[PDB]
DNA sequence: CCTAGGACCC
DNA sequence: CTGGGGTCCTAGG
């Protein structure tokens, strides 16, 4: 038997869901985000189709910028319920292959497989791609390795509509001259810190003296960085259901708020909304966090623990408005948010 | 034991 | 000009 980890990731997810209702747009630039109006201020791209990506459009880009770069794009509004339904379909199908399946957010999953000699993980990945497309109308790509971190890196090579195997046989030859942010969990700030140590590539990091890393990053994290660079990772695929730690809602206002009354009212509303959604899922609140962003884009969050976990609406609102009260509120307000941290122990 | 917030990801 | 929704860990009262 040979043990594999497969990492499945939906291609251009939100665009691919829209394309199933608009098959005439396959092969054309499609941009999903806001209300489908590319001139609307304070709205951004949530997904650009691969064709729009060749024009430099990417998630986060303001729609008016996207329209400037990609004049021949069809702009569609965001349809969150269709996306949540398509997510559910795909994972339902993936679970029914009879392998341990670990869903990771919305559009991806890790699958564990122990394969007899007669089979090949590439042909299994093929079948996954086939079943998802036949039953859902959606394309996925599949990375293959022997650990989750490496399989995820493989997926980035597998894109679009494809499959890629990355193992001890080829890890360092493919990855060795890549910057450390090619690794999963490393980003630009860790990369900058590494560079000031003389480490500029995956290969450099993989042969770094462990005591250089543990002094700079801590005794666990430094060893973990060395492991990631060597292409190692997590090997167990858990089917245990994911328990969310928190839920949040923010809103960027079409115009900046200048009246306290309105700020209070928005926070009250966001608390109430978030609370009802966590109650409907059976959850209890532990902490209440409020975020404020000024017209200058100066952004801060403050948090306060309840005296005991609760779902009491008046308590939770009073706490959010007391947290909001801590902010200066001297400048116009562009954004307000509430996050509810959730009890993890019993349910 | 608590909050602030950096860093990284979809 | 610059969206929305998350997780984890550390720095420091
Ligand atoms: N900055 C971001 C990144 C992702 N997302 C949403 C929309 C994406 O289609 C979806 C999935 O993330 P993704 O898998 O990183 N990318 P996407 O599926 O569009 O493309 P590929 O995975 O084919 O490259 O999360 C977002 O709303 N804001
Ligand atoms: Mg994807
Ligand atoms: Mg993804």
């Amino acid at each position: 038997m040979t043990k594999w980890v497969l990492h499945v990731d939906l291609d251009q997810f939100l665009a691919s869901v829209e394309l199933r209702r608009r098959p005439d747009l396959r092969g054309q630039p499609v941009i999903v985000g806001g209300s489908g109006d590319p001139s609307e201020p304070r709205k951004v791209v949530t997904t650009a189709s691969y064709e729009a990506r060749e024009f430099g459009v990417h998630a986060g880009m303001p729609l008016r910028a996207a329209a400037r770069r990609c004049p021949d794009a069809t702009f569609l509004p965001s349809d969150p319920a269709a996306y949540d339904e398509a997510s559910e379909q795909v994972m339902g199908l993936l679970r029914d292959l009879g392998h341990p399946l670990e869903v990771w957010g919305w559009d991806e999953a890790y699958l564990g497989a122990d394969l007899p000699d007669e089979s090949d993980p590439v042909e299994v990945a093929e079948r996954i791609r086939t079943v998802v497309a036949a039953e859902t109308g959606l394309s996925c790509s599949v990375g293959i390795s022997d650990n989750k971190q490496r399989a995820k890196v493989a997926t980035g090579f597998a894109k679009p509509a494809g499959i890629y195997v990355l193992t001890e046989a080829n890890w360092m030859t493919v990855m060795g001259d890549r910057p450390p942010d090619a690794l999963w969990g490393v980003g630009p700030k860790t990369t900058k810190k590494l560079a000031a140590m003389g480490i500029t590539t995956v290969a450099d990091l993989a042969v770094t003296d462990p005591s250089v890393l543990t002094t700079a990053f801590g005794p666990s994290t430094g060893l973990w960085l060395l492991l990631l660079a060597k292409g190692g990772g997590d090997t167990e695929v858990s089917s245990e259901p994911w328990v969310p730690r928190s839920r949040s809602h923010v809103v960027t206002f079409p115009q900046d708020l200048t009246e306290r009354r309105e700020m209070d009212s928005a926070v009250r509303d966001l608390a109430l909304q978030t609370l009802a959604e966590i109650v409907e899922q059976g959850r209890i609140v532990t902490r209440v966090a409020v975020t404020v962003r000024t017209s200058t884009f100066y952004t801060r969050t403050k948090i306060r623990k309840l005296p005991a976990p609760s779902t009491d609406a008046g308590q939770i609102v009073d706490t959010a408005l007391a947290v909001l009260d801590q902010f200066e509120l001297d400048r116009p307000v562009r954004l307000l948010g509430v996050r509810l941290e959730l009890a993890m122990d019993d349910v």
